[PDB]
């Protein structure tokens, strides 16, 4: 499987970090899409069975929009940040 980046879970942007904390709560989630498979159609991430991923929003202030930038999560529990809307990943490392 392709060549992803790691990156430090406290080096992302504040509201990426919240989604994490979200996830990790279960919601409730501010956006119905919140929660939906992610079928990692380019293999950029692992190639898993269909359903292991799924795709939350990472809040963009920076309008009214939805945005680009989300946190998909793994079946066993993997993170990854995607700052646009899946074009590219990184794994999120939980213990930086």
């Amino acid at each position: 499987d392709p060549a992803l980046a790691d990156v430090c879970r406290t080096k992302l942007p504040s509201q990426a970090q919240d989604t994490l904390a979200l996830i990790a709560k279960n919601g409730p989630y501010p956006y119905n899409r919140d929660g939906v498979v992610f079928e990692n159609r380019e293999s950029r991430l692992p190639k898993k069975g269909n359903g292991y991923y799924h795709e939350f929003t990472v809040v963009t202030p920076g309008s009214n929009d939805r945005g680009t930038r989300r946190v998909v999560t793994g079946g066993y529990g993997e993170q990854y940040w995607s700052p646009d809307h899946y074009a590219t990943f990184q794994e999120i490392d939980p213990r930086c």
